[PDB]
């Protein structure tokens, strides 16, 4: 069965940093953009939806409007990498990545945001 | 205008020992395309039913749903992922999640309340 993996299920990040969280999925041979859906959400907020070789942007939640991107390059390696830029305490929580690619799976990732220090 | 899953009810109140059928609707424009369809039902991370590419998996199905859960295949052609659990117990109360991939993808949550058995 098709299986998604996370290198870490817990990220501890510093306030104001950039954060990149990752879900790995098998790509034998080359990538097939037509068969690939990748969705990231937190607490039911639509962060990034990549459906059929393209991101949506319309249904993306306002709080992630110019902050979240999927690293397109990484998709060909079988890596759904979410970058959130300028991490705030509101970004602490449980992230869910959902992948459909000849099979489907999802995984949960917890983010702790430590308070501003640096 | 993205693909959207709907639930006619997001809360089922069921009697102890009854059968329960919970439903997620998804658009089927023309005929059904079994090759492109994934339907997954889970509760509290337990694999209830996984329908991948015109067939159920059954290897990965959780032990506590082994002879109790089935997807009503007939209903799929109408755009209805219908999960039947037979002989509902109090352990079946909780939050159910159906996940559908068919052209696009969506999921919905359903809460099940199981009322207690009578002394009748
Ligand atoms: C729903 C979804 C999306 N979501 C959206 O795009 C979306 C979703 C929601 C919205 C927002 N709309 C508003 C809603 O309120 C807006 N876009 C994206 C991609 C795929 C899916 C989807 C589809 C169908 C089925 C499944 N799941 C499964 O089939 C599944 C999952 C998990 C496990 C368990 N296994 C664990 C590993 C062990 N592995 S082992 C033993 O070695 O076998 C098993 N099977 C998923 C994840």
């Amino acid at each position: 069965a098709f299986t998604v993996t996370v290198p870490k299920d817990l990220y501890v990040v510093e306030y104001g940093s950039n954060m990149t969280i990752e879900c790995k999925f098998p790509v034998e041979k080359q990538l097939d953009l037509a068969a690939l859906i990748v969705y990231w959400e937190m607490e039911d907020k639509n962060i990034i939806q990549f459906v059929h070789g393209e991101e949506d942007l319309k249904v993306q939640h306002s709080s992630y409007r110019q902050r979240a991107r999927l690293l397109k390059d990484q998709l060909s390696l079988g890596n759904a990498a979410l970058q959130i830029t300028d991490v705030k305490l509101q970004d602490a929580g449980v992230y869910r990545c959902m992948i459909s690619y000849g099979g489907a799976d999802y995984k949960r990732i917890t983010v702790k945001v430590n308070a501003p220090y640096a």
